[PDB]
């Protein structure tokens, strides 16, 4: 059903525990067969579940962890922080993120946006 | 103008500073003069400088404080993470939100959407 409140904050934790332990094809599955990204915020989306495995394969030795609560309202929508540890080119950088997430009536991700941008790097 | 990036992440942290000392009059002239507000998101919006004093005086002892950086997309939007405190009939409460807002060619707070319900509180 679309999750209420507490069940908008128990998916999202466990979305940062798939992407810190970096098991790409739960990941894939927490999101709608037609689920959209849009990862920075600002550059074009990426639809499907095909495009989108392939973004996070891409994309994941890194940890991830939840810097604060997930914020969620009662219409099946969700606001976490998060922080980003990888090592780029040798050299290791943290980069800080929020994402807000809409799920659908079968508790998967429809959408998702992730605010960033270089502002919020530490290389 | 369209706030870059840095510009962004300097005025939220302002709009957190405002809310803080209470200045009504100063966070309400943030706003676009038809600026929306969804606080809680979920709840229908109020539009208008009128109706956002209006939201803001019945709101604002009350004390606010950025708890982790302010994340800015390059598109004059950002999000930030942020803790509320209060003291409820006698009784202190804190609230922890998050803030989405997208600015306008002017610099001016054009949307603003505020992710928390009931799980966010610590009564």
């Amino acid at each position: 059903n679309l999750p209420t409140a507490q069940e908008v904050q128990g998916l999202m934790a466990r979305y940062i525990e798939l992407v810190d332990v970096g098991d790409i094809e739960a990941i894939v599955q927490m999101y709608a067969d037609d689920a959209t990204v849009e990862d920075p915020f600002g550059q074009p989306p990426i639809h499907g579940r095909e495009q989108i495995a392939a973004f996070f394969r891409q994309g994941l030795k890194v940890r991830a962890c939840l810097t604060g609560p997930v914020r969620a309202s009662h219409n099946g929508c969700g606001a976490m922080p998060f922080r980003v540890e990888m090592v780029w080119n040798g050299q290791p950088c943290a980069l800080d993120v929020i994402d807000v997430m809409r799920f659908d009536e079968h508790g998967r991700i429809q959408t998702m946006q992730a605010y960033w941008s270089e502002v919020n790097l530490s290389v």
